């Protein structure tokens, strides 16, 4: 089982090709469609992005306007934003059903409670680690760099 397994647009509407960064690790982020408190998530985000992307690293953020309890100027970065989706409830996106069952909140249903949270993917594309909007940079480094390698060799 893997996030290969599932099928996802990008933001363009149109189905991406998420199977390019299989036998890389990969972080996946929700993030506010609309406004999105662009200093914390959003600066590790594009840190590790460019800290780490020229060893097959990238990030993927899956806008979601699930958490803003029509705004500002829409979400902008240099990773790939994907096509708006739910990611808790009826119609959540299986690949986050997929993530939030393979590591959950503990409690919290295992539902996605903030902006800005992440999962790490390996290069098998299993999720291995679930990271809160506050994580640090080098708090996701921790468990990343031996996935930059693969888990092997
Ligand atoms: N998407």
């Amino acid at each position: 089982k893997s996030i290969y397994e599932f099928q996802v647009n990008a933001a363009d509407g149109k189905p991406y090709d998420l199977s390019q960064h299989k036998g890389h690790p990969l972080l996946i982020y929700n993030v506010a469609s609309r406004c999105g408190y662009t200093k914390g998530g959003y600066e590790t985000a594009t840190t590790l992005y460019n800290k780490y992307k020229g060893q097959g690293f990238t990030v993927l953020a899956f806008p979601c306007n699930q958490f803003a309890g029509f705004a500002c100027t829409r979400f902008k970065a240099d990773f790939p934003i994907m096509a708006k989706i739910d990611v808790n409830g009826s119609k959540a996106h299986p690949l986050y059903e997929f993530m939030k069952a393979t590591i959950p909140g503990l409690f919290g249903t295992k539902a996605i409670k903030w902006n800005f949270t992440s999962f790490l993917i390996d290069r098998h594309g299993v999720p291995v680690e679930r990271f809160s909007p506050g994580a640090s940079v080098e708090d996701i480094e921790k468990k990343l760099l031996p996935l930059l390698g693969g888990a092997r060799i």
